């Protein structure tokens, strides 16, 4: 149905696998080169065999459009993915003075109450950057994530670029471009980087009156990460044609290592019995028009029918 | 058989062509989103239904491998593919006193004698660039070609990048990395672009002792223009494997617009009439290694044997 071409995926990495070490050494099985398509006007990609959180993903997505950098917006919208990147910098000089919450992802996973005092200190550190300005000024900026590649990228001879908001003027004047790239990638600051951006790049196309997007990610976690990608960037596709007034065709996802971590073998066989449900369907709020100042009311999804949910162990 | 992958991606858009207009509205037949992987173990992706020249491709990567940018290195190896990237900006300012070549691409094409005026202005422009260092060294030098981007990105506080040879001592030293990317897209200096680069981007990957790479193309001309990058990127897999001490596996293309001009298509539907030859076979200088210090004399092509030559009409 609509979402076989994600469960193929994960069966295609049970068979090709080669067991390949990395993480610190940790395990995967791994494909190199695989590409997925989703017709968007069938319905949305939201998994219907594992219950998705779709509050998370449009979240972080409005976050994105917003060209936000700061864990503040994110929290007080109860999504926290981005947290520790910035709870690892509290663990980081002055004022960091107390609790150790030392390369803690390790130590609370295997942990009784290591990981309690990660979990205390930790929403100590929130509720902070929810209540101080220069708390959260200081460290909930992380500075570099999509919103400040996508919106405002960092130029020699200071500006900044908004690279979004220009292919959406492109897509308007100019429907056949084959130029209309974002890239989240700049090669100076990453390695003076903790998390290389895996959304790459991705290239929207307009075919007859319609609106596509194609997405390189360079890493997927098969299993505990793409669930999430499908429909981050087949939301965009959609308010993107909002806002360019076109129609909605495909979603392409094409990858570099797609993996399967080996800790998750059990759990994705599970959800790989389960057979599909047919997908929700997106609407968004008809008479607000710019995406970018858009907020969670003006997105909703019906007829989302899930599976039960399979609980991580964590990538 | 081995380049099988290639004569069917020129069917499929002859059966899915969506005819797009674009050029100065001119023609084209495309599909959205294709991948093709090539083993090249078996032997190397040169055509054997068109007969390529193996060595306008050498000439070049090695041109871009050297990190240079400077049609006066091509010029003195017969290769003349960037030439009228310099020869625009010679019907620019000061010196250029005297004939028309205005917008002459246009023009060639349709003419009696305003192509030969074209065409010898150009080998005035040409044995020039050969022979003054300051003409040369002014003209002749194209700036951001990928020589410069794949060996001296541009950094804010001035540097120059070596994106490969650094992804290179990465291969060296961390051979399970999925963040073995280079790219050739700056998106600040973009529009000040008059060719906006079409291998994005590529990334490699060790699998069990093998070396393999992936190649973002934005926008490829099926007929006239994909022949000729299936070998450059199939060549500079093989040298690096050679560099890194490693096997050589996969070549896998990915595609964004992938296009039939469409005054191409009675020459293609011929070569797709004819039956594929044995792929060459790629060896290298095995006593010379670093690659970035390599000359033709070290790659030789055993056992080409094409089909003739399809002459274009031009892209
Ligand atoms: O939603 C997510 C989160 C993470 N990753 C990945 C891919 C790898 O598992 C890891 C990044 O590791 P590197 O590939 O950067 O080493 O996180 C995703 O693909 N999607
Ligand atoms: O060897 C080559 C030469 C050119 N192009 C292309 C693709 C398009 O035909 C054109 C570039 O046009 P834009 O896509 O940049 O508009 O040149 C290639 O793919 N390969």
């Amino acid at each position: 149905m609509l979402e076989q071409p994600y469960l193929d995926l994960a069966k295609k990495v049970l068979d090709e696998g080669h067991f390949k070490p990395d993480r610190t050494h940790t395990g995967t099985y791994s494909i190199f080169g695989h590409q997925m398509r989703f017709d968007l006007s069938k319905g949305f990609p939201l998994l219907t065999t594992k219950k998705v959180p779709f509050g998370l993903i449009k979240s972080e997505l409005l976050w994105f459009l917003h060209g936000d950098t700061n864990i503040r917006f994110l929290l007080q919208h109860r999504n926290h993915i981005w947290d520790e990147w910035a709870f690892e910098k509290w663990v980081k000089s002055d004022e960091y003075h107390g609790p150790d919450m030392t390369d803690f992802g390790h130590r609370s996973q295997k942990d009784p109450e290591f990981a309690a005092v990660y979990h205390e200190e930790m929403a100590k550190f929130d509720d902070r950057v929810l209540h101080d300005d220069a708390f959260a000024a200081k460290y909930g900026d992380l500075g570099l994530v999509y919103g400040s590649q996508w919106r405002a990228w960092h130029t020699s001879k200071g500006d900044t670029i908004d690279q979004l908001g220009d292919v959406i003027e492109q897509i308007k004047t100019h429907p056949y471009s084959r130029r209309l790239i974002v890239s989240a990638w700049n090669p100076e600051d990453v390695p003076t980087m903790a998390l290389p951006p895996c959304h790459t790049l991705y290239q929207f196309y307009v075919n007859d009156g319609k609106l596509s997007l194609q997405l390189y990610q360079r890493s997927a976690d098969i299993f505990l990460g793409v669930p999430f990608n499908i429909a981050s960037y087949a939301l965009l596709t959609h308010l993107v044609a909002h806002e360019c007034g076109l129609e909605v065709g495909e979603f392409i996802h094409t990858f570099g290592d797609a993996h399967l971590y080996v800790n998750h073998l059990d759990q994705i066989k599970e959800q790989l019995s389960r057979t599909p449900r047919p997908a929700p369907t997106l609407q968004l709020n008809p008479d607000k028009h710019d995406i970018f100042d858009f907020d969670m009311k003006d997105i909703k999804l019906l007829n989302y029918d899930p599976y039960p949910a399979i609980k991580a162990p964590v990538a």
